[PDB]
């Protein structure tokens, strides 16, 4: 079980005002600090956000939320269960401000919703360097789904803040799960995320910033065009054929056009992972993401995803027999036979 704590600062706030927090286990004989993201889609106008504000309130709100929540998979402090970081210091911390991790947006007179999710990570982080992440070696900043691509935003800004303040021997990494789109044709999406980035005050990885510069910076959400100006190590875990990618291309016995359009996205995804080394991509069709309790089942060439993670601890200090780069090569779903059902 791991323990909520509401933020001391109350003005780092979910949607409707309410205190953000985390949920934490402490390990006091370890060094590794696991802060992972929560998904959960977003809203981008008024009239979206007062929607899933009547029915996904926990994701707008922390009035309702429970005093524990059970870690499980790569949260789990059980060896059996998590091979790779079971001993680890684990806080989960709740996805309540609905822009994929990117606001710095106050609730005002002008404002009904408070965007506050870049504000929040932030808020944690330092709250919890007199929890003992003071004395850490590695912080790994992990989420799944929009918490995926909420990595990728923010990993570089949490390194950075712990050089300001004074704490140069942490090593920051990211571990971004099922948060890896292509900004591709539909088989029958970008205007959501543009009125949203406007909506929320939102922000980005300042390279990534400067690269596509003012009116552009939607073109950051996308893995394959932020993750090469990040500095800190990124680990890529995606589904070839993600569910929410085939959702929002408006895909659901194959005729010869869907054929091609499935085999062609899984191709066009195998390229963008080309040259990111540390990365496990299964042909699946799947939405299944690394806190559920069976994560130890996929393998890639053999390869358990907890491995291929110790194999990146490893090269962090190519190895025999210890690979951190695994992309399935063949072409439709299930082709891999670890698949999940
Ligand atoms: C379905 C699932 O995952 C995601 C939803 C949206 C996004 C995303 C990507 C790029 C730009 C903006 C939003 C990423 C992952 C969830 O969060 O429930
Ligand atoms: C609380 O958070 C807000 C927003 O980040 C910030 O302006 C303020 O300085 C913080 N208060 C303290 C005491 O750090």
């Amino acid at each position: 079980d791991l323990r909520l704590h509401l933020l001391l600062n109350t003005s780092v706030t979910c949607n409707d005002g309410s205190p953000a927090g985390y949920y934490l286990k402490e390990s006091r004989g370890s060094r590794r600090w696991l802060l992972f993201l929560e998904g959960g889609w977003y809203c981008f106008n008024r009239e979206n956000c007062d929607s899933r504000y009547d029915t996904m309130r926990r994701l707008m709100s922390s009035r309702d939320w429970p005093r524990t929540r059970t870690g499980t998979g790569i949260l789990s402090s059980q060896p059996e269960e998590n091979p790779y970081w079971w001993n680890a210091n684990m806080v989960f911390i709740p996805y309540c401000s609905s822009d994929v991790w990117s606001g710095a947006s106050s609730k005002s007179e002008k404002n009904e919703y408070a965007f506050m999710g870049a504000l929040i990570i932030q808020e944690v982080v330092r709250e919890l360097l007199g929890r003992g992440l003071s004395g850490a070696k590695v912080l790994l900043l992990a989420g799944s789904s929009a918490g995926g691509t909420g990595v990728l935003l923010n990993v570089d800004r949490v390194a950075e803040q712990l050089e300001k303040l004074g704490y140069p021997a942490i090593q920051v990494r990211g571990l971004a799960d099922s948060g890896w789109f292509l900004d591709n044709k539909q088989y029958r999406p970008t205007e959501a995320i543009r009125r949203g980035i406007r909506y929320w005050n939102g922000v980005v990885p300042e390279r990534c910033r400067r690269q596509f510069q003012e009116g552009e910076e939607w073109n950051c959400f996308f893995g394959y065009k932020v993750y090469p100006t990040l500095r800190s190590p990124v680990f890529v875990v995606q589904w070839l054929f993600d569910e929410a990618q085939l959702t929002v291309d408006n895909v659901h016995p194959v005729q010869e056009g869907l054929r091609l359009y499935i085999q062609n996205l899984g191709r066009e995804l195998r390229h963008t992972l080309k040259d990111v080394p540390a990365s496990f991509a299964p042909a699946c069709l799947s939405h299944e993401i690394i806190i559920r309790s069976h994560w130890t089942d996929v393998q890639v060439k053999g390869t358990s995803l907890p491995r291929a993670l110790h194999c990146w601890d490893r090269s962090l200090h190519p190895l025999k027999g210890c690979p951190v780069h695994l992309v399935d090569s063949c072409p439709w779903p299930h082709c891999n036979p670890s698949c999940p059902t």
